[PDB]
């Protein structure tokens, strides 16, 4: 492994107080794509001043990003105090094909200290620290953001002029305020300007030393270092991951002024990254020497395509996010940054999805009603009902009795009610509660030995319960009974062999024992034929007095199909929204396995009735006969055409929604055809939609002027002045 | 190795303990089950499970594997792939230019 050097000796750490409410600030930074903000230069190639389309990962143009700020820790007088930091350590983020950042953007300006904002200190660039890896979870104190196995460490050391990278296993420390300790709050790292960054000795290990105070490096597999120099100019940086491993990008090495990112470095690690977090950092400087720091930003990559305006000097200077709005699509369609004026078609609205409507056969029902009448059998004589291909609700069945024992082996008692199975089998018998200690598949008692047993090849279960006073069709035995002996005497009339009951089967002795045992300790015998090898069947039984309500026991077993699980607990919209119909909009549907999306309406009937599905010559479903006896018809769904008026001379635009009319038009769209409508809103935030003979429009204005040729006619007598 | 071995299962059980969904390996990447599976499979048909946190979306990770007897001389396999770049094409056969 890599020689990173020794773990700091003390296990102790500086206390970290979370002050996150102090850090709420509003400084958003949308991407200025016309300035090529955030653009990663294409790999390995260059071009002349020709514009080209390109596809690759890019930040979304409209995203204002995630913003964060590093700050000084607490200090008073001339000395340090415990750290005050933002809660960014708790902010686990999902990795999503990499990210890019902006660094130092507030340089040559002023702001406030934030943690002690009254100071109004000027603000400057700090290089960020980050951690990446394949898994996250709770710290032993339940704290957010612990990472597992090896993780990436992107850590600057001391001044921004030194950068280091690592792939290594962190180990928790048991000192006060540290990760294995229970005095831990949150992880942080720090820099101390009193000795760090001396101008005669920059402290090359400074950030690492404070990093080591919270974690012991272990099993390290990689380390790297880089040389950086100070520059107040804004920088871009970012990370991607490929099957060739992780790569690092920066604008600093190649394009200080144009800002185009280039692959600054690469890393040997190709282990997939699933998560990302920002490591908090703080300044340990004297209270009057504290300095405010610049806002920093993060944006997420997406598989976008763009126009790129290469400069003759090969830097990309301008770009168009094709999918941001319809105008951007128009430019991409013509592969240019200057479309000639005209009216142009753009893609239609998708309309919108709505909640589903489904109709399928229901009510299969599950045989169970035999349990509710007559006298139940003695436990050795239990009755069985086998169920396949049908619908049930065991918890409804069990609410007909008061349950005094609900247990199973190899399934939870709750899960067997809620799981589909290929079959469901129920055994039932009368059974006194006085014998309940002897009812288990594992019991030492005579009930498990000779009366009832259940297989361990399936997840069976048992139940004890009693009958409510309103179940008057149930009747009870004179005494509860069971077999307490069952053996066969061997034919030599001295040797004897016990006959424990077979799983899921009647004992052989049930054939000699009477349907109930008349008295406690009654016994019977049967001579066996020479075909049996001779001998005598021998059996005996015992009883419990009858009670004011019948007491009962049950056995349940199931078989789970691999793909044959027919028996399920279907409900006919119990505890549900009753989605058998809507009338109506455009919500996806399924009708006996036929599916599509559309609007239903209560129309008239057409034949042939009871063929269910009416179709046209193109096989579009026309309509459907519901099991409520009503014909409904289907128009599927519709879309809204859109077009745009483009005035290149003023570089302005307005829109037309066509035939749809302004009743369905609103200031924003819930449907939707493009990621934004905001380019219309630049002037149309102040105006209502206007209705015209061709269709509803936005930003058109009723001037009622008469002009012979507007160069942008909308057809008809509509005309459209610049 | 003592035995040659491999993973023959890697799926996540649904939190309701009935439904289960397979996790097929990504091209050119380790399967996610490697975090719980032992460096070699100690016995044919060994399997392991991990409860998953609500942060993980719930359920149980489930994985299993199989083994093959060792041989007198080691047997090996290789996968080889190449990448064409544009200005990064620095890997070549030794030059014949002399």
């Amino acid at each position: 492994y890599v020689d990173v050097g020794p773990d700091s000796v003390k296990s102790a750490c500086i206390e970290v107080d979370i002050q996150q409410t102090f850090f709420d600030k509003t400084w958003p930074r949308p991407i200025d794509v016309s300035k090529a903000d955030g653009i990663i230069y294409p790999q390995g190639r260059t071009y002349s001043n020709i514009t080209i389309t390109y596809q690759g990962l890019f930040p979304y143009q409209g995203d204002h990003g995630d913003m964060y700020v590093y700050s000084a820790g607490h200090a008073t007088g001339t000395t340090p105090q415990k750290l005050f930091v933002a809660n960014y350590s708790q902010d686990v983020k999902q990795f999503a094909n990499g990210f890019v950042v902006r660094i130092g953007a507030a340089a040559n300006s002023t702001g406030t200290v934030i943690i002690s904002p009254s100071t109004s200190a000027t603000i400057r660039k700090i290089y960020p620290a980050f951690m990446l890896g394949s898994s996250v979870g709770n710290f032993s104190d339940g704290k957010m953001g612990r990472f597992f196995n090896h993780t990436l460490v992107l850590l600057p050391d001391g001044c921004g002029t030194l950068l280091r990278a690592f792939y290594c296993i962190l180990e928790p420390r048991s000192g006060n305020h540290c990760p294995a300790g229970n005095s831990y709050t949150s992880f942080a790292t720090y820099h101390t300007p009193a000795t760090d960054c001396s101008d005669g000795n920059y402290n090359r290990n400074a950030s690492l030393n404070s990093f080591k105070e919270y974690f012991n490096l272990r099993n390290c597999t990689f380390m790297y270092t880089y040389n950086i120099t100070e520059d107040e100019i804004l920088e871009w940086f970012g990370i991607t991951q490929t099957a060739q491993g992780v790569h690092l990008f920066s604008s600093r090495y190649v394009d200080l002024y144009g800002g185009n990112m280039f692959q600054f470095a690469t890393l040997p690690v190709y282990d997939t990254i699933k998560y990302y977090s920002i490591i908090p950092h703080s300044i340990r400087s004297i209270q009057s020497d504290r300095k405010a720091w610049a806002a920093f930003y993060v944006y997420k990559l997406q598989p976008l395509t763009f126009l790129l305006d290469f400069s003759v000097d090969g830097y990309i200077r301008r770009a168009i996010d094709c999918g941001f709005n319809d105008l951007s699509q128009l430019h991409c369609s013509y592969e240019s940054f200057d479309v000639e004026s005209g009216v142009y078609s753009v893609s239609s609205f998708e309309a919108k999805p709505s909640g589903s409507v489904v109709e399928q056969a229901e009510g299969v029902e599950c045989d169970f009603s035999p349990l509710l009448s007559g006298t139940p059998p003695q436990v050795y004589n239990f009755k069985r009902l086998v169920f396949t291909n049908c619908n049930y609700n065991l918890t409804k069945l069990l609410s007909l009795f008061s349950v005094n024992d609900f247990t199973c082996s190899q399934i939870s008692p709750a899960a067997i009610a809620s799981n589909c199975y290929s079959s469901l089998i129920l055994d039932y018998f009368s059974y006194p509660l006085s014998m309940k200690s002897d009812l288990s598949v594992s019991s030492a008692g005579p009930i498990s030995q000779f009366n009832y047993k259940q297989s361990f090849s399936n997840p069976t279960c048992l139940i004890l319960a009693t009958v409510p006073h309103n179940l008057t069709t149930i009747t009870k035995p004179l005494k509860y009974s069971y077999i307490n002996k069952c053996s066969r005497f061997l034919s030599d009339d001295r040797t004897e062999v016990p006959q424990l009951v077979n799983a899921n089967q009647y004992s052989p002795c049930v054939s000699i024992v009477p349907s109930t045992v008349w008295e406690d300790g009654d016994y019977y015998r049967k001579q066996l034929s020479p075909l049996e090898g001779g001998g005598w069947l021998v059996a005996s039984g015992s009883t419990v007095a009858m009670t004011e309500q019948l007491q009962m026991g049950f056995g349940i077993t199931v078989q789970y199909g691999t793909d044959t699980n027919s028996v399920c607990p279907k409900l006919e919209f119990a505890n549900d929204t009753k989605i058998a119909s809507q009338l109506g909009n455009c919500v996806e549907y399924s009708l006996y396995g036929v599916s599509g999306r559309g609007v239903f309406q209560n129309c008239t009937a057409v034949g042939v009735r009871q063929q269910r599905f009416v179709y046209d010559a193109y096989q579009n479903l026309v309509g459907y006969y519901s099991d409520d006896g009503n014909y409904y018809c289907l128009r599927a769904c519709v879309s809204v055409p859109v077009s745009v008026i483009y005035d290149k001379e003023t570089k302005t635009h307005a829109t037309l929604f066509g035939s749809v009319a302004c009743e369905h038009i609103s200031s924003t769209m819930s449907q939707y055809s493009r990621s934004t409508r905001s380019m219309l809103k630049r002037r149309d935030s102040t105006y209502g939609p206007l209705q015209t003979p061709v269709g509803c429009v936005l930003g058109l204005v009723n001037s009622s002027l008469f002009v012979e040729d507007c160069k942008l006619p909308l057809g008809q007598s509509l005309c459209a002045l610049p």
